[PDB]
């Protein structure tokens, strides 16, 4: 349908979230890149959120936790333009029962088009890429004019 | 133990979401009990809300479109304890491709026990029950024990 | 579609089915109504059936365990007209291997246009409607002229 | 689980469900078996079953339309042992909306362990087999034992 | 769409594919019927390959454990025409967290319309079936056609 | 579980993908960042294998259409470690029959920790990133132990 642009701030407003045999991997890898996500904001699921800023004290916005929630106030503040960047770790390997809040959550990533990484090499790629202390514009589908033709 | 309480106010906040082929149907099911609904507060996804707002003429607090993330605002604001009912007329004939999103909406409107109503039959139940314009405990999960055990 | 009506009987069949993590919830709702449930038709999945027959004396039609075929048995009913209430209490928190068996009966509940709970509040509301003991008119999908049309 | 036996009679009760981009491929099957199939006892859903009724003249047991809960009507069927033999050609390149009631139905036929074809070749394949035409004991969940445990 | 015909050799290549609680069942069948399955050519996803092999000392092409991808590969030969026939015995009561690599495999073996067995009834009535040590034709779609007509 | 490394090679063998409402946007991605890509391996799914070789003039290892097999190929060559980075713009707004095929692929990718992206800005941010062509050691799960274990 019809699509219009938004900018991505240079601070991005990140969201980090992983499901319990990922954890590890999510804590390692923010660990290991402390010093550049601390120039950004950042967002996490309950669990998550706790875990990270307990552990490094760095300052995060922890929402509810998974299950309970937390994943679709995340896709919800993709939607409303308040998340940039996704960096969720799921299990590829255990069956979760909140998934299809999973599959949601990444439906809506995908629509918004917003930086999305579900495993450690692509968290790699995009966080030492060049722009991502950058502002960059994205194509976002215009809910403005989508909601005119639907109301007609 | 695992659970807690939460009270539903005489004046419930209400999401009414409704899948295209199903909007007739919420339509008149609004109209037929504007009186009652005027008394309480009105939350809807995109299309629908607007739809009934200029039918109407009720004040409706519209969220996005359900494909668009609305059905996962309205499941972020059942979670933060914002919506007490929910009228969620989906189309059970047809396939929808928002569906990990409407299977996470009821999935959270049961997690957090609050009257949930899928069909016309349900609807009518539910509004004409006594307290419905009463104030009634609920049970729902005591999130502070479960996080707290969480980061044992 | 053309819809027809169909009139529940002031003696409700109600179908009680309930996941394992929640059958201790659903017996504990039982026994808080028995008084009321003792004027109706009671119908389980297999478990569920005995479980509360032997805990409360009341006779209860049970079927299939639910993994089994218990499910379908109740969806057929439905489809056939031969039940009138579904309280379905599934777990909102744990992952089944009959999940599809799980959403074709939601599914179907919703397609008949019967009064369905998932949840205690929802439950609740629903026999304390007054029409809940008196016999009341649905709308139901007129099948006849689905067909007639399907072979037009 | 324990496990125990039921006999599957020579006269089988065959439920015959389809897709409506795969009506017609079902259609041709029986048409080209009918011969056979008249020997047995046909059941299937609500548009497939008069499909095949006024097209072969054979008698069909008709359940309610798929979506309407002719699905489930037949899994009912195969979980207390009415069906023997379960011919299914859902459609594999359209999504449909009864999809948790197919994924059901497919789930009982494996468990209560029935000859079950999603496809022509399946189809041919069993309908052709000795054990097609006469009876033959096949091994299906002990319920009583796994209800006793349970309880 | 359109179809065109290929033909089975009368030496079938098989794939056996099992979940945890399917894998004993799958060797019981597997031992039972070895002289015949003796006859063709043995595929596999890695640990059921692994644990048939070394059971009845039967050549078996092994590829990635299920979860690993296995599952793909059975799925991606068989739309290759590699793989003729598909035993795979997925668990009806057990959920997996690879289920739709589950659902994938057996739509495409429902697509290019191979004898498909998920349950033992099933397999036997298939290994039972007269013409399945023949050269069989069977109706698949016609890709080139298809592919042609999209661009 | 046990855990290994893989050395993605400096030349990439790259999957492209795209549904059908995705296509143009991909082709005009690919155009846009044809230079890089021309120092790559091209892989991708029948349809869009040939309208990218076709516009482009590159050449195009093209697997089977996804809805015939496609994904399951893309998907056991990642497993092989023959593909290092995935380019999947599958469609988030209309609901495909290859549903499960899609989440399968997904998986894998997520699994076999390589670079994947599903919309344009994650597409961007990964092209753009240093490392994209140079060598670059990931982390992969340790069949060879994995598959012990499994006969131990």
């Amino acid at each position: 349908m019809e699509l219009t642009t938004r900018t991505l701030p240079a601070r991005k407003h990140i969201a980090l979230v992983a499901h319990d045999h990922c954890k590890q991997m999510l804590m390692s890898w923010v660990e290991r890149h402390q010093p550049l996500l601390e120039q950004h904001v950042l967002y996490a699921t309950g669990t998550t959120g706790n875990l990270i800023s307990r552990a490094t004290g760095m300052n995060v916005n922890a929402m509810l936790s998974g299950p309970m929630g937390g994943d679709q106030q995340v896709g919800a503040l993709i939607s409303e333009g308040k998340i940039d960047v996704l960096i969720f770790f799921w299990d590829p390997l255990n069956a979760v029962p909140q998934d299809p809040d999973v599959k949601a959550l990444l439906r809506l990533a995908t629509v918004w088009n917003i930086p999305v990484a579900t495993n450690v090499a692509t968290a790699d790629f995009i966080i030492q890429s060049p722009h991502f202390n950058d502002a960059v514009d994205i194509l976002i589908p215009d809910y403005q004019r989508y909601l005119a033709d639907r109301l007609k």
